[PDB]
């Protein structure tokens, strides 16, 4: 469809990157929750969100 990139997955789409593990943790202030590797991509096309807990912390 172009113009430019793929353009920015839909997080329903991530659900088939299920098992994909690696490193995943918290996200926009009040989230706290584990996810797949595709969402991290996905998350950083709005930005925002990240910090990662050093407690946790990979967890891969």
């Amino acid at each position: 469809a172009s113009t430019s990139k793929c353009v920015c997955l839909l997080p329903p789409q991530c659900f088939k990157g299920g098992n994909q593990l690696y490193c995943v943790k918290m996200g926009s202030s009040t989230s706290e929750k584990t996810l797949n590797i595709c969402e991290v991509g996905t998350i950083r096309c709005a930005n925002r969100k990240m910090e990662i807990l050093h407690p946790g912390k990979c967890l891969a």
